[PDB]
């Protein structure tokens, strides 16, 4: 409450700093709620009382970062990159690696804001600002953490799977992955779509808000969720004329935990 | 127009000349083209009176600076490569990056020999040798702008997204989004397929010469371009007998100045 | 053959030493399973008279590797990393990258422990522990070859192309990409199938076991196995009631842009 006044007073009267001119109150206050999404003390979104809830002090705190902070070059040894988001594990030592029990294999890159709990493993893959990864999860090759995603625990997403980053609109949920779901290669969860607790997605799966999720029970037609439990496998959807197909993910079987 | 003459003469004789026994004035030559595909005074394919046109010389220089250069190594503090092409800022000063206004975002790589405007983002990402990525593009996480590709201003490439490159057939337009375009994630555009200006395209989304076009309206198939102003997403067409259906990108609506992306894909 | 026995008994009873106090008789085997992989001389699996044959005990090495090793940072110059699993071409000298014939575009990676030949040229992708890449084959960007998984002669993975790693059950063949095979863009080939000498799989195809396989002139469904010479496109195949149509891949000749 304290730290998070300062900071949305403070995104109220954004238009007065600049990287070069802010009074140091307020690089002191983003400089702390990026360090709060970082070790996970803060996170974007939670579930309370089975639903989630956005906090939009962290995404305006988020945006700030970017406002206060100028381009600044990163040097590996050959290679040159230029960005203003510090990237999480650089300058860890190794005292600080074990201590978060996280793998990071080579050439993972976190940004610095990012949170990934104990016996998280980071095979090479991209994790932004403002996620959250839980306990035990595996985020395979070429996967992509996209920016204030919340993936929860025990969670496996699968080669080159995305999951799209949502930091604007600031009322908008971020996408969600729920803890024991299953993946699939190649597939993408983007735009603030929810994956309940339990779901094995398939290879190939794409899902965003446009994406209609075709239940092949009951025949009824949902948007943006994915209940929990589903079996979702890639499938199309005839037209009236049958002319034609539009992708569709189609549930084909629902298991609870046992 | 002296330069454009030089490349290509020494292209017919490539035969004759290594990367070892090459003339230092062939060598300074394929240097100025490729400094030039680098800062965006040079480009492999260029918009001319409202048509694409390829300068093949661009993509001969291109072809000799493979010739010309054997593979070094390439040197990360603990990781190690080996190659012939050298990436595009390394070396690059504070100075250097500020006018150039492009932020590449750690891991991102792109080959010398290639061009970003100002208010281009590459996230972590590919873009290889000959492309050009012009004003406020964003290249989102893993995605690929392949050799010679151009895309346009305020375009967004998706996560996951290819962009496949065109060198070998030296007659053919590379890849090429134009102005205004949404590319979905996990998508792939490839071997010169056009995507005119203002188009829509929904995540898995691959577009090749031989893929399928339906325009759901007007019952037109189209091939290796997509119409400006198109919202294409995946979908299938049936067989003779219906016991299967091929894969097809289908045009669902038209729009003229109406950019909503997630209500527009409904 | 006297080091294939000793990495089995150190698996059998592996319940009885750690990283820490192991004996120096397990560990000296287990590296030099490593070092054998890396070079070609060990494969995981192979082709004998036309029937391929996993070799179990590299794949009891390759566990034992992750046992016996610690995770230690890895520095590049800005970025860290932390791994218990070492870079392939780390320290490599350049008269070293020159005699493997392997171009190595950056920011591509493959572990130690890992197989490419000649003129094998990796854009950015990754190469897991346990795989073997033959001479001339092409990994383009965003790739990735799966542990253990074997991909043949002048074979072109296009980009984003995921070969699935298999690495237990320790019985299983892992995923086989045969000789002069063209696996096109975002397609991911899973769990242990074999696609065939001389198969063309087009843009978006992903074969795991459960995939549905459709011969369009049989109308035979197979799993887990592409026959050599087909050519793959990715379809749908309808449902009892033509509500809906669910996933299959399609084979729609048997052998450029002509076969697609």
């Amino acid at each position: 409450s304290q730290l998070s006044t300062i900071i949305e007073q403070a995104f109220e009267d954004r238009a007065n700093f600049t990287a070069a001119d802010c009074p140091s109150e307020i690089r002191q206050a983003v400089e702390e709620a990026i360090a709060g999404l970082d070790n996970g003390t803060l996170r974007v979104a939670e579930k309370i009382n089975g639903e989630w809830v956005v906090h939009q002090w962290l995404k305006k705190a988020v945006l700030l970062s970017f406002k206060l902070n100028d381009n600044k070059p990163i040097e590996s040894c050959d290679l040159r990159f230029y960005d203003k988001v510090e990237t999480k594990f650089s300058g860890w030592t190794e005292e600080q690696f074990k201590a978060a029990g996280v793998r990071v294999v080579p050439p993972a890159v976190a940004r610095r804001g990012s949170f990934q709990a104990k016996n998280v493993v980071l095979m090479p893959s991209y994790v932004n600002i403002g996620a959250y990864v839980d306990e035990g999860t595996m985020v395979d090759t070429w996967a992509t953490v996209g920016s204030c995603a919340q993936i929860g625990k025990n969670v496996h997403l699968s080669g080159g799977v995305g999951i799209g980053g949502v930091l604007e609109p600031l009322q908008a949920n971020p996408t969600i992955i729920e803890d024991n779901c299953f993946i699939g290669a190649r597939s993408e969860i983007v735009e603030g779509v929810i994956v309940e607790e339990g779901s094995v997605i398939s290879m190939g799966v794409y899902i965003g808000q446009s994406t209609r999720i075709y239940d092949r029970e009951t025949g009824e037609i949902h948007y943006g969720r994915v209940p929990a439990g589903s079996v979702v496998v890639p499938g199309n959807l005839p037209s009236a004329d049958g002319k034609y197909s539009l992708y569709a993910a189609i549930i084909v079987k629902k298991v609870d935990a046992q």
